[PDB]
């Protein structure tokens, strides 16, 4: 109830915009947790957001890996009308439906900005959750294009220009050759800009 409410609140904050109702519960053994009253929580390399995830509880020098369960509820993209192979996901064939995110199939599309100019790999029936393995996104960024690189670090923000070295869809990884000749990589946002965390 103290660790849970800490986790419930910690995840509720991390899953802002995705879910407005998050309930976390510790699953691992309570005798392995770090001795601090309130520990800093680190995500485990973006392995998962909800369901049964792993969190790094840190106490100055002592590090413990915990297992938790995140019960999130938010919006996801559902097939609203039947869709055919190589069919374009449109406002007519798809819609935003509220449901339990931790009960959704993996790589389910949550944000409508992921599926601008997306096409279906297979036939889809109404109500099915749109998964990124079931679609082909159009390339947001093309190799050879000049792109803006945005690096938000701790205490600072960097804004730079580079050249895209590969074709990449939104939320996919893009490699960029900086003006200085260095090669850096990040993820493509809806804007076509390249975001780098640290």
């Amino acid at each position: 109830q103290d660790i849970n409410a800490q986790l419930t609140t910690w995840f509720s904050q991390r899953l802002a915009g995705f879910s407005d109702e998050v309930v976390v519960t510790l699953r691992s053994s309570p005798n392995l947790l770090p001795s601090c009253e309130q520990p800093a929580f680190s995500m485990t390399g973006s392995a998962k957001l909800w369901g049964n995830v792993n969190v790094v509880a840190r106490c100055a020098n002592e590090k413990r890996y915990l297992q938790v369960n995140v019960q999130a509820t938010g919006n996801y993209v559902a097939v609203a009308a039947p869709i055919a192979r190589g069919g374009k996901l449109t406002p007519a064939n798809v819609t935003l439906k509220r449901g339990r995110l931790d009960q959704l199939p993996p790589r389910t599309v949550l944000d409508i900005r992921q599926i601008q100019d997306a096409v279906s790999l297979r036939d889809l029936a109404p109500g099915q959750p749109v998964q990124l393995t079931m679609i082909r996104q159009a390339w947001r960024v093309k190799a050879g294009q000049r792109v803006q690189v945005i690096a938000n670090g701790e205490g600072f923000s960097v804004n730079a220009e580079g050249q895209a070295m590969n074709n990449a869809a939104v939320a996919q990884n893009a490699r960029v050759r900086m003006t200085s000749g260095q090669i850096v990589s990040g993820t493509v946002d809806s804007d076509g800009n390249i975001l780098i965390n640290l």
